[PDB]
């Protein structure tokens, strides 16, 4: 399973960031985290002036209800677009 090894994950994602990412890969790992801890979105609408907040309000929102092994499955298999050499 991959919900496990979802610390691998995180920990390469949280320590190395200067790996090749587009802006909304940047934004998947922040959902999964999220889903994969709580469940589901239940926060205030963002600021009215940034648009990057409606993709992490809309994407937190958008899995609304997701489990939290469910989330962890994505952080490898989303993982591997930002850092695939983590896997091998």
């Amino acid at each position: 399973m991959s919900a496990d090894d979802f610390d691998a994950a995180v920990k390469y994602v949280s320590n190395t960031t200067t790996m090749m990412a587009s802006n909304d890969d940047k934004l998947c790992f922040y959902k999964y985290y999220k889903q994969a801890t709580v469940g589901d979105c239940n926060k205030p609408k963002p600021g009215m002036l940034q648009l990057q907040e409606k993709y992490k309000w809309e994407a937190w929102n958008a899995l609304r209800g997701m489990s939290t092994e469910s989330a962890k499955e994505a952080y490898v298999k989303l993982l591997d677009t930002l850092a695939p050499s983590w896997r091998n």
